[PDB]
């Protein structure tokens, strides 16, 4: 896969985030996670935490994977990085995210991203709390 440019236009929640990407404004929903809603248990935090990620970063970079590229809402389907760190990945691994929605050729990253499940269930962190 290939790390491509895009910059922040504005967080929304925990596993969508809008971007400007081919300088075009698009919501972006991150593959292989589902964060609780914002009126559930770490739905807030979970929100909170890729805010700051996103707002921090320097560089926000969309990795697209191998398979279906927007959903049938119009949302972009990546992996984001902040500064190089992965979004999806550091939610699931801070127990702010299931790994969850696996499909067949978008699941390039999934044995990382259960990886970071087991150590965050391990750990007993926020929603395995
Ligand atoms: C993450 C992801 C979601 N989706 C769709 C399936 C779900 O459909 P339904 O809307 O019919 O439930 C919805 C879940 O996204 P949200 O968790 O953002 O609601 O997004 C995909 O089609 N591909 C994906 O990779």
């Amino acid at each position: 896969l290939h790390k491509e440019p895009a910059t922040l236009i504005k967080a929304i929640d925990g596993d969508t985030v809008k971007l400007m990407y081919k300088g075009q404004p698009m919501t972006f929903r991150l593959l292989l996670v589902d964060v609780p809603e914002f009126n559930e248990k770490y739905g807030p935090e979970a929100s909170a935490f890729t805010k700051k990620m996103v707002e921090n970063a320097k560089k926000i970079e969309v990795e697209f994977d191998k398979g279906q590229r927007t959903d049938k809402y119009g949302r972009g389907l990546a992996y984001i990085y902040a500064d190089g760190k992965m979004v999806n990945e550091a939610l699931v691994r801070q127990g702010l995210a299931k790994v969850a929605y696996v499909y067949k050729g978008n699941n390039t990253h999934e044995q990382l991203l259960r990886k970071a499940e087991a150590q965050a269930k391990k750990e007993k962190l926020n929603i395995w709390s």
